[PDB]
C-alpha cells in the first residue's frame, strides 16, 4: 500500500512511515504515541511513548512541535534512519506548526501528512481516497496499530 500512498501524494513510495497520535495528550498522563511502518509493515521494537508536560492552555500546536523537535533532534545527531513520511493527526493548524519546525529548525523536506480524513500538500487539502483502497487500508492499519500499542 506504501506505493499506492506515496503515488497518492506524489512523493517516492515511502518506506519508512512514522505516525503521531496525540489522542492522549489531555489525560492524567499526557501522552504521543508513534508508530513506525517499515515497507509497509509494522517495525514494533521502533514505537515509542513519548511522555509531554501538561498541554499549555490550548495550546496543543506546541506540544506537537515539542515532539517532532523531541524525537527528530535526537535522531539526526545520532545519525538514524529518517523517515521518507510522517504522518501526524490534527488539522491544518497542525499540519503548518509541524511543518515549520521541520523545514526551518531540522531542515528537514520530508513529505508530511496529516491524520478518518488524509490531509496532504502545503497549504494542506483532503485527498479523497477511496475507502477499499490500498492506500487507505495501509493507513487504517497504522491506525490499528497506534491502538494496540495503546497499553503501552
Amino acid at each position: 500500500g506504501s506505493h499506492m500512498l506515496g503515488e497518492r501524494l506524489g512523493i517516492p513510495a515511502p518506506r519508512r512511515i512514522e505516525a503521531f497520535d496525540n489522542s492522549n495528550i489531555y489525560g492524567a498522563d499526557p501522552v504521543s504515541a508513534l508508530v513506525v511502518f517499515l515497507d509497509g509493515k509494522p517495525a514494533k521494537k521502533e514505537y515509542r511513548k513519548y511522555k509531554v508536560k501538561t498541554v499549555a492552555g490550548p495550546n496543543d500546536y506546541e506540544t506537537m512541535r515539542e515532539v517532532v523537535r523531541r524525537r527528530y533532534t535526537r535522531v539526526l545527531k545520532e545519525g538514524l534512519p529518517l523517515p521518507d513520511l510522517i504522518i501526524i493527526d490534527g488539522g491544518k493548524g497542525h499540519l503548518s506548526a509541524v511543518r515549520d519546525v521541520l523545514e526551518n529548525e531540522l531542515g528537514l523536506d520530508v513529505p508530511l501528512a496529516g491524520l478518518s480524513e488524509l490531509l496532504a500538500g502545503d497549504p494542506p487539502d483532503v485527498v479523497p481516497l477511496d475507502r477499499q483502497s490500498q492506500e487507505f487500508y495501509l493507513l487504517q492499519r497504522i491506525q490499528d496499530e497506534v491502538h494496540r500499542f495503546a497499553v503501552m
